[PDB]
């Protein structure tokens, strides 16, 4: 069997794939036509059908894996088009589906319609945490998995630096994927799911998308990357006219996400850019706000940040890093990892020994 | 001078007026023929202009204060129109205003307009704990200030009931206005305010007239009541096929917030009426939240909700007080307060001795 691990969320399938590229002479001839098909199709395209997409940049080249060598491919498609990937499967014959995220429950009888296939729901927890400290273990290709933006404060400073997660523990996990799961890992044995919140990806992308027309989350930043928030939302400053020194609030602080949409004059002169804007910063302080109580409960200090709602957006990245500094004081360090959507699936994978 | 308390909010100005009812024979001929006039227009009004409302249901009866017995009063208005307020007292002569919330600062300038009127601005804080403690303290015309949902879990059940607070302390106290304060009160003299959210009434309101139209607080109200909030929302049986028992969260809960609002066919079929519950439920939700997280962080079990955001909105109170027994399992009590906007203004109010 190839070996596979999956991850069906919400919005997005993430596929991780181990390509062995230490085949004998032997091996190559005991080789199903089909899966040479399949490997040859997998490492030959970059696109798959009209919405699958490998992330090549992420590829981990010559690991170790399960005593044999190989390259692990991270691939992406929309859950809504996962029907497709099942009717590929039963064209093409076949394998041990490792799987976990919600999908893995909710579509199941689907994958047992691939006649034998056997599947194995795994625990989203289990998976998260697993493919995350592996990812790191190995590194990313000799360079660190995990990286912060150093001086987010200063723009002219600010820049992605390495960070080391040799002893992980404690670690606060925020998974922003269409909603928002909040993890604290002890060890690599004792880890729970703190709480979660309802406003994440999903929230971003379905509110902008109903505010502006945006057809696509690349499409939503690159609106936000050209509005300013400040004309849907009310400042420190449209309220006290100022600062609010009394209780530290800064004037630029927003008090009101959305709050100057309440008067019809600013709703018919405020832009689309500028509505996807205020839909980013409201989502990601509001994720970022949610991290800093979690973290304050829980006595980390260590605060990474994953799932897809971060992918191409460094827009909240930086307002996530400056932010998580500034209103901790510096107590906490907004952290990111290179393959911040792919952990599930890899820990999916990682189960495949157990069966 | 007349006896009044002023607090100035992003939104709305709330007014305390005490209409003294013990006035002497001597006291009536030693009075300006303007104050007359000022007393007998509030008294013989219930709506001011045309955006000026006097909530007489909340009037406290026959209350001694300073002194004197009388009648305490309580009106509201847009700030938006707070130049016609200034203009008529330009027109009417004027004085020591005692005032608060971020508009005392802000407008500071635009009241000393009035020639010879002192403003005292007094610090928001000690206005909210003060006047909310006065009104406790006095009761509502021998009635209970404080109230909670019993039985919140069962519509059937759900109904009313009055709460005491003899022994207030300790207390969290979650300013929904514009935005959200979140004030932490150990003391009648020891009381912080803990942290805050941008996704407060301002953004319900906001919202809400962005996606449906609406052009009031309270037609957006009238909205959600006939919305279908998971027509938008995305919840975690739309993911996962039923329950996520692994982590006891009920299939029903919210996973994404506006989340099926990323398919477009979706969006074309979601009516106003869904989108302004969702609105609804998406911010009321996010506030029970971190008045959890807060009330974990600070180790206070009673939770009270003031400001004006939940003025006429059994929605949203019914949805808290459910919401926050169910989440903390019980260890946690949403309570709520009959004159929840007005405590700033009144406590406003009580520093008139201190000028
Ligand atoms: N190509 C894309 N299509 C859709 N959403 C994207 C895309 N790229 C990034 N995103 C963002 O990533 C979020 C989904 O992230 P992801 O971690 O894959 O969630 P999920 O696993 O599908 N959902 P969940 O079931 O809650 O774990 C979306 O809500 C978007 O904000
Ligand atoms: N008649 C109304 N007009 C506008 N908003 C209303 C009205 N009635 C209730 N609301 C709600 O009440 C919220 C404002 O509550 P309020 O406590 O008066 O805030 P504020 O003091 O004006 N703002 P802030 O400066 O943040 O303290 C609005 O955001 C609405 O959600
Ligand atoms: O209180 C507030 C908002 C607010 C609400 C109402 C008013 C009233 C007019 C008086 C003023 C305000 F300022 N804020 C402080 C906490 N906050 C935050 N904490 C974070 N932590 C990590 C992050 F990544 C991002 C974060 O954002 C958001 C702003
Ligand atoms: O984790 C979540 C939301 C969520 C996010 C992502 C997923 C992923 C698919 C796996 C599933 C989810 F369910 N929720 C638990 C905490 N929560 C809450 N706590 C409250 N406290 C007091 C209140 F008044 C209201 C409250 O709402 C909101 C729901
Ligand atoms: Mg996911
Ligand atoms: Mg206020």
């Amino acid at each position: 069997s190839p070996w596979f691990g999956m991850d069906i969320g919400g919005t997005l399938v993430k596929l991780s794939y181990f390509e062995p590229i230490d085949i004998t002479a032997e091996e190559e001839q005991e080789e199903v036509e089909s899966l040479k098909s399949i490997r040859k199709y997998l490492t030959s395209n970059v696109a798959y059908g009209s919405t699958g997409i490998r992330d090549v940049h992420l590829e981990l080249k010559d690991l170790t894996l399960f005593g044999r060598r190989g390259n692990l491919h991270f691939i992406r498609f929309p859950t809504q088009d996962l029907p497709t990937f099942i009717q590929m499967g039963r064209d093409k014959n076949f394998t041990v589906l490792c799987a976990t995220g919600g999908g893995a429950y909710k579509f199941e009888k689907d994958f047992r319609t691939i006649g034998n296939l056997h599947l194995h729901k795994l625990d989203e927890l289990d998976c998260l945490v697993k493919g995350l400290l592996y990812i790191d273990s190995v590194s990313f290709n000799g360079q660190a998995e995990c990286y912060y933006f150093a001086n987010a404060s200063e723009p002219e400073r600010c820049q992605k630096m390495p960070f080391n997660l040799d002893d992980p523990y404690p670690l606060l996990v925020v998974n922003i994927g269409s909603g928002v799961s909040i993890l604290a890992v002890h060890s690599k044995d004792n880890y729970k799911r703190v709480t979660g919140t309802s406003l994440g990806g999903g929230t971003f992308l379905g509110l902008c998308s109903l505010l502006t027309g945006c057809e696509s989350f690349e499409e939503a930043l690159e609106m936000a990357s050209k509005g300013d928030s400040t004309q849907a939302d009310k400042l420190v400053r449209d309220i006290y006219g100022g600062d609010y020194e009394r209780f530290g609030l800064p004037g630029w602080a927003v008090a009101s996400s959305f709050g100057n949409m309440i008067y019809k004059e600013k709703r018919e002169s405020v832009s689309k850019e500028d509505l996807a804007r205020a839909t980013l910063v409201t989502i990601t302080n509001n994720i970022g706000s949610v991290a800093r109580m979690c973290a304050v409960n829980e006595k980390i200090n260590r605060v990474v940040f994953v799932g897809n709602f971060l992918r191409v957006n460094t827009l909240s990245m930086k307002l996530l890093a400056y932010a998580l500094d500034y209103w901790s004081k510096g107590q906490l360090k907004a952290l990111f990892l290179e393959h911040e959507g792919y952990f599930g699936a890899v820990g999916a994978l990682l189960g495949l020994p157990n069966f």
